């Protein structure tokens, strides 16, 4: 199932979508073009003005509700930052809500900027994403409660049933809410949901009935005085905005239009409610996205808020894109205005005209295509949205007046400019599997399209004539064929989008000596396909697996030469058509995934001794000055044996890790863990255990020139030695490693703890689970996590860097299955 | 003002329940009272188990109301105990709001009972009570907000006129919880309130909504299926119950009735909705009653349970004897039926129906008045409600077949009779003014019943023969002639309520050296009258002013003879018409304070030194021992005058006394401090202070044969000692006390400190005001806080219990001029 988990989610939402584009086509039937227009235009100005306080204030609960997430997991960070990242990432969520333009990768983005551990984003998502959803379910089903018997006959269905409905909803949540009284997490199933305590989802719930409330007074304002009460069409707006974020499609465009349609149909003309649809749409979505553009805009035009809106810039251009290249291709399709056609009939050619209305909609369909190239920081895709932006605007200014079109176009196409710096990137639109969320961007845009095409023009019939009339007379022509030729690019884009060595190891090996990480001596297995820097000075080890591109360790080389190495790493993967994974990333390179659109996920700590304060005659170090005499008195011996005079020992070598590999019920490891290949081993030196002559335990030993660090990657115990093999093996090492003028030894890699997992995410549901399970079966193979604080070793956070916004079980998966 | 302000509040509650019960009477002009009664045969099954299902809701809600405050107060008490205590808090509250049955006193006897500081009960009582004060408020503003479009036609009020209002509203809610962040006490004028963080009132406001929901339901369930959906009616019953709540009438029994009925009027007819509200009624207010009292009855037939309810049984007995007169008042004003009239008349004279008739009537009236000394545990009371409700039980099974009626009345004989225990207290029902609230009950309860005759005898004109028919054709004669009798005995009621030695001192003296309290001394003074125990054993000096005994502290004897005697002096005070006011008690006298009616108030410390674990030549009293070296070296000596030999050092005792006096402006205190009174002075004897010869410090020392405690009352100082003579002093009085066999020495009184007035109550206005200004004012004669803290004593809380349920504004002036 998980093999076309995006595949099959993106066809179920398209699916969705149609069948909601079908039902407002079938719900207007007696709706025309003209009535909308005129409805729209009849629109009150206070109406408008007051939508946009309530959009204002809803955007003003959204912050509250990344607020309530920060104080919940104990950070405190300044307010202007906090209201920011909210604004922009509740902007882009409410428009766009796949993969790089969700809301949880705009919060990733910015909080990674403000400087909060991969861990509290994770929580803060899961809270905001956990108090939204269940929030709107609690709102929606208190007011169907209320109003079950005011809103059941406006679709001919009796109020007991809403109200029964209404009732097993909030029976399901106080289940939940009384079964996770103080912690005693809950699980459904596949997830595991902790809820907070009773006063923090109060405020939060205060919160998002606020926010829910004030979005319902948008639209509710634009509505022309129906009879339904605010309560009435607030039960309606919620399960509206319900059912379009459960169907996945981008705003729940579909969806929450079909609803809120079907649903007041009797009590409002279609028109009207179309017309209010179409302007709550441009307020509650265009005008958030619009403002904090602007916003940033001209704080870069003119102090921490401008580092941290050019961080957001990429993704609020891109969803801003996406909104204007969807203006593009509707305004194609609808018609323009008679007064307007003859005012460019008395100035401008009829084959320029018609040539522009086709650009304009093909140029639409463009930007929506390069919108994801803009979320990447791509040079050319900033090339190609900026001329298509200016060759739209005129084009809107040629084919039609377009007064508000043209200001939305010179607006991002000024944004476009003052953000020139952030699109740098050198990789290509054109190289790229778009993505299963913007493939169904695309055919939800397309699909509306038509749909629109088929409403606008139902009266008039569907004439083979009407392919090539051109005379100014009605745009039916001109629609239907910027609808055909949208429909046939979009087709030709989804195809597009569906359709080692040893000189590279000897210079990982230069590479890996030059610098000081220990355990970028895995290069040496040969197992690893090896991307180099520009200037090779510094490398990435990778492994392909599935889908993913499952990079191992940081990138190893000079430490400024690395942020663009993972960008080059990422942008390489995506052209193979494959979401780069990076394995085990420290702290220091987050910052530097999180611009390539990385979100990383803790894996384990990896356990470092300090040499320098590490001497074994102390106190600290009781239970392994005991182990290590114990050992002594045993017989074992410890010696290191050099690369270069190690076949002699390494057969016996052999014999052993083969006796340790029978001993526990085990296969051998790659890719991350020690794999017994005669070079490899030779390759580096391996502090070897004797005992009687014969040796029983050996570890190899990982060096680098620079003598930063040294590590161990693999080591065995014939069942001949002693429980404490192990510790005096270690502790020998340690020894060696510390003399010879090691800063630090690397234990390796341990499991989370306990406790570190009860400070754990609201709302996750399989990624903690997975991750421990993985812990568990790879990082147990060298002590465990109690073996390893034996020695007090500092414990260093290891992260699992994901791309595309995919889910952090099919690469944990991938990896596993790379390692096994 | 306040010197009539029990008066002027008792006559405006009357006269807003006249203009209520007018409005009503002019409101209902076209309803019959068979309409009324009709409506209430004809009211669904369903209907009055779903009022039970959410009247059960509404008081869990209110249960959750105290359990919050406590967590904000930081206390945790079992769940069973704080549910049964805010259970009858409310069941009485919502009931009889004045002062014995207030929710207040209810949770203070509770929380006493239950092991709470007075200032933790003032926290949680004010907790409680601004939670559902501005809790209603914002949610009836929200709601009218939502719906004023929909509920000011029906009061032919354009909507905007009520959303202004409700925006007025929450713009005031909002200015005070912005301006009250964090801590950042709210000073508006008076009040000084100091909002919860955000995350405590948000789950209260959850609370209260909920709590506003569910009593909403209970009438609105009740309604005959109106056109005003559930927000609708919502907004009306907030509007309502604030209103109600706001005119101070017992359980807004007139207000809430009127609001409704003027709101409903167009919507609903008049007399279906008299109907409900009579059914919401009885079921929200009596059923809670009921339930309670079911309970503690049911719990004294067969844990903690049980002691919880042996404290609460009084009061909650005590509001369904006012409920219950209410009904029998009631009652005999409406009519029979005409079938149980011809049923009686087949079995029953006719003069003995007349007389049970216009008994039972005066019977209720009885039974409300004699509901006051059930709440002080009277045994005449006890007596005198039992033989009333009896009496009654026949009387309704009498003059009709009062099924209902008799039942409630003989639930009320049996909980009366398993709680005899409780009621032993001998004072009389008769001696006593009884109170502006309980007179505002019984005029409220007339006046309904006066308003309920001509609304049911409206068609019927009034006959000046209608006085004297009998022959069972009409019960308008029966209820002209009870409403006259309820009119006449009620204005006789109000009517009725409107309307020192040498041996004592001896006495006393001699209690106080029996004992162990070194204050108790200041009896000699002669100016408080003393009020002996009925063994003699104890007394309580005491002195009055304006309405109040201010008794001084604890009543000084044998332990277990002072809760008899507290009684007493309650029980005394209120004879003698005056509220009985003790002046610095121990918190060991608190629990049985609280028994008699009394609720206290911290107003200082009383620093406490053990002179066990004194030894000035340690490092606990370094400043200490610096002093008094000085002071030696500055030639100051001490020494003990004995009672005997004073006078001839009492000339310049008076000397330095005057000079003192003249010395800092401040007159001779009274009945808590040191008065200069030749004969109490040398009744004592006196450590002073001399200096070349001459005394110029002196200081009364208060002593007891026990040795238990010793005291000093006042010190002087001439303007010839040096800054140390008070250091000096204390500590050669505490050192000659320690010698002689003290187990410790009372410094005397201080103000609170600051950081104990951090934790303060969340809406208190002056309490703490005047408490702060009180200390200062008389706390500060013998050395400030800091040096009392300099000896490093143990801090012991003193309070002030006040009586009746009285604010501690006036009962602390009348005080405050008493000492002055
Ligand atoms: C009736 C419900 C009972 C159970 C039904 C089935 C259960 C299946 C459970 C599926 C779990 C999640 C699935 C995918 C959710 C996801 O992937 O997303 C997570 C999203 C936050 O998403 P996010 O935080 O990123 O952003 C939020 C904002 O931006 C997006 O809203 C917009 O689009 C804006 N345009 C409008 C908002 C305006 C606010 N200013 O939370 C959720 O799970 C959503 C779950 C909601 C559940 C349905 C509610 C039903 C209403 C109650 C009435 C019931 C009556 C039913 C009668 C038919
Ligand atoms: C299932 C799918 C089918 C559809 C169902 C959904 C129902 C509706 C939902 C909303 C759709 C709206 C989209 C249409 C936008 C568009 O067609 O634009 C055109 C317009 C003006 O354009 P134009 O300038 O040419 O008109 C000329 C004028 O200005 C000059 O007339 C004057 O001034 C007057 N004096 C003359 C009066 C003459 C009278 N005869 O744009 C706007 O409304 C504002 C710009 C914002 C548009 C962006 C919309 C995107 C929001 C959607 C969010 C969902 C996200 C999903 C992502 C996948
Ligand atoms: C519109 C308001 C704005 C300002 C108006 C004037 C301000 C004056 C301020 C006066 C301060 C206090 C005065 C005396 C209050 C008092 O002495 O008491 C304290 C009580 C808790 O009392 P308590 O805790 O003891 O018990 C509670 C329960 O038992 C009693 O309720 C019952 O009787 C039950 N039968 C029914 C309850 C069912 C629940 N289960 O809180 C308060 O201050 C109350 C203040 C309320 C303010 C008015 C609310 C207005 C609604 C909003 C809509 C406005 C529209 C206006 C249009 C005209
Ligand atoms: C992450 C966000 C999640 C938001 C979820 C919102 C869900 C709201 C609707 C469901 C609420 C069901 C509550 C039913 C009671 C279950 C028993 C219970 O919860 O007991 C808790 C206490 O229960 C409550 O206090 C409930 C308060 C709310 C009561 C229900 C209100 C529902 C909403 C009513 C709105 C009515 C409005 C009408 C007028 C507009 C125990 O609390 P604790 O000990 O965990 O608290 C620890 C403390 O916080 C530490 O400081
Ligand atoms: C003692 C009980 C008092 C109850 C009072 C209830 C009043 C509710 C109505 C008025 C609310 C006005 C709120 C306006 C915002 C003011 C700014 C503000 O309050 O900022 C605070 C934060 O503001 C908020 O979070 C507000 C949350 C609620 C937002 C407003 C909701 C109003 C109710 C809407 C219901 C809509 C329902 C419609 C559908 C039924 C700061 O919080 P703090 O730092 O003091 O918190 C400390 C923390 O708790 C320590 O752990
Ligand atoms: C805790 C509190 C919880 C509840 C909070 C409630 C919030 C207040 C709701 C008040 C609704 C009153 C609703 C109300 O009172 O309506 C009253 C009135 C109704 O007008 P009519 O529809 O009758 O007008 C018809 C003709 O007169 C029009 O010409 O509205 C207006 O007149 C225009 C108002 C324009 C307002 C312009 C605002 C512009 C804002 C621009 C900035 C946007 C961003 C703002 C960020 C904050
Ligand atoms: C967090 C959650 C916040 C929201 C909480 C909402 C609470 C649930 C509201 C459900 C309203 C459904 C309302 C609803 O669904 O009504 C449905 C239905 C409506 O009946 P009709 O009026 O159509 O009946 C007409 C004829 O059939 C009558 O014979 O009600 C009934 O049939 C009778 C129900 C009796 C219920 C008896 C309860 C007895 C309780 C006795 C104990 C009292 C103390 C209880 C202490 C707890």
């Amino acid at each position: 199932l998980n093999r076309y988990r995006a595949l099959i989610v993106a066809v179920l939402t398209v699916a969705v979508f149609c069948i909601a584009a079908y039902a407002i086509y079938d719900l207007t039937t007696e709706v025309r073009y003209d009535d909308v227009v005129h409805a729209l235009t009849t629109t009150k100005i206070s109406s408008v003005l007051l939508a946009l306080l309530f959009t204002g204030l809803s955007f003003a609960s959204l912050i509250f509700y990344d607020q309530n997430a920060l104080e919940y997991i104990g950070k405190r960070l300044p307010f202007p930052h906090v209201a920011l990242t909210s604004f922009s990432a509740y902007a882009v969520g409410n428009t766009a809500g796949f993969g790089a333009l969700s809301a949880g990768a705009i919060r990733y983005r910015a909080y990674t900027r403000l400087g909060l551990s991969p861990d509290d984003i994770t929580r803060v998502i899961a809270f905001v994403t956990l108090a939204f959803g269940l929030g709107l379910a609690s709102v929606g089903a208190m007011a169907l409660l209320v109003i079950a018997d005011e809103i059941g006959p406006l679709i001919s269905v009796d109020g007991l049933w809403l109200r029964l409905i209404a009732i097993a909803i909030l029976a399901a949540l106080a289940f939940v809410v009384y079964a996770g009284r103080n912690g005693r997490e809950v699980r459904i199933g596949p997830v595991a949901v902790r809820l907070p305590d009773s006063r923090t989802w109060s405020r939060q719930f205060l919160v998002t009935a606020f926010d829910i409330a004030a979005s319902a007074s948008v639209l509710y304002v634009l509505l022309p005085e129906t009879s339904i009460g605010w309560p009435g069409f607030f039960a309606i707006y919620a399960i509206a905005v319900g059912l379009g974020v459960l169907s996945h499609v981008p705003a729940g465009f579909g969806v929450f239009e079909t609803i809120i349609i079907a649903w007041l149909g009797s009590s409002v003309n279609e028109d009207a409610v179309l017309s209010s649809l179409v302007l709550y749409r441009v307020i509650y979505n265009v005008i958030p996205l619009v403002i904090a553009i602007a916003a940033i805009s001209v704080a870069e035009l003119r102090s921490s808020m401008r580092r941290i809106g050019a961080r957001l810039m990429p993704q609020l251009l891109s969803a801003f894109a996406l909104l204007l290249g969807m203006m593009l291709v509707f305004s194609s399709v609808t018609p323009t205005p008679d007064h307007n056609l003859i005012v460019l009939s008395d100035y401008l050619p009829l084959s320029l005209v018609e040539s522009a209305h086709f650009l304009s909609s093909l140029l639409g369909l463009a930007i929506i295509v390069a919108a994801r190239g803009l979320s990447q920081r791509l040079d050319g895709a900033w090339w190609v949205s900026t001329f298509s932006a200016l060759f739209a605007l005129f084009f809107s200014l040629l084919k039609a007046i377009a007064i508000v079109e043209a200001g939305l176009l010179a607006f991002f196409v000024f944004s476009l400019v003052v953000s020139r710096r952030l699109f740098k990137r050198p990789a290509s639109l054109l190289n790229q599997t778009l993505t299963a969320g913007w493939l169904t961007a695309i055919a939800v845009v397309c699909i509306g399209a038509i749909v629109v095409l088929f409403f606008v023009y139902r009266d008039v019939g569907y004439s083979n004539e009407l392919w090539w009339q051109f005379e100014f007379a009605d745009e039916a022509p001109r629609g239907l064929r910027a609808a055909l030729g949208i429909s046939i690019v979009s087709s030709a884009i989804a195809i597009f989008s569906l359709l080692v060595s040893d000189d590279a190891v000897a210079r990982a090996v230069e590479i890996v000596r030059k610098q000081g990480v220990a355990d970028a001596n895995l290069v040496r297995m040969g197992d690893k396909s090896i991307m180099f820097s520009e200037k090779g000075d510094a490398f990435i080890m990778y492994g392909k697996q599935g889908r993913s591109w499952i990079a191992l360790f940081d990138p190893v080389g000079p430490r400024q030469a690395l942020p663009d190495l993972i960008w080059r790493f990422v942008e390489t993967a995506r052209a193979a058509g494959c979401r780069s994974v990076f394995y085990q990333i420290s702290p220091a390179l987050l910052s530097y995934c999180a611009d390539a659109g990385l979100r990383a996920f803790k894996l384990g700590e990896l356990a470092v001794v300090n040499l320098a304060n590490f001497e074994l005659k102390g106190g600290k170090w009781a239970n392994l000055r005991q182990t290590a005499s114990r050992a002594v008195r045993d017989g074992l011996e410890f010696a290191v044996i050099e690369p270069q005079d190690i076949p002699d020992v390494l057969d016996q070598l052999a014999h052993v890790s083969d006796t340790w590999l029978a001993d526990h019920n085990a296969k051998e490891k790659s890719f991350s863990l020690g794999a017994f290949d005669p070079d490899y081993v030779c390759s580096q030196p391996v502090g070897v255990l004797k005992k009687d002559g014969k040796i029983v335990a050996f570890a190899n030993i990982l060096m680098t020139e620079t003598k930063e660090e040294g590590s161990v990657d693999l080591m065995r115990f014939s069942p001949d030695a002693p429980k404490g093999s192990m510790d005096f093996l270690f502790v020998q090492i340690l020894e060696y490693l510390k003399g010879e003028g090691f800063q630090r030894f690397n234990l390796g890699m341990a499991p989370l703890s306990g406790m570190s997992r009860r400070e754990s995410a609201p709302v996750w549901d399989r990624v903690g689970g997975t991750v421990f399970e993985h812990g568990e079966r790879f990082y147990n193979f060298k002590g465990l996590r109690a073996f390893k604080s034996k020695f007090h070793p500092e414990w260093q956070p290891r992260y699992l860097a994901v791309s595309g916004g995919v889910s952090p079980m099919i690469a944990l998966m991938d990896a596993t299955f790379l390692i096994g």
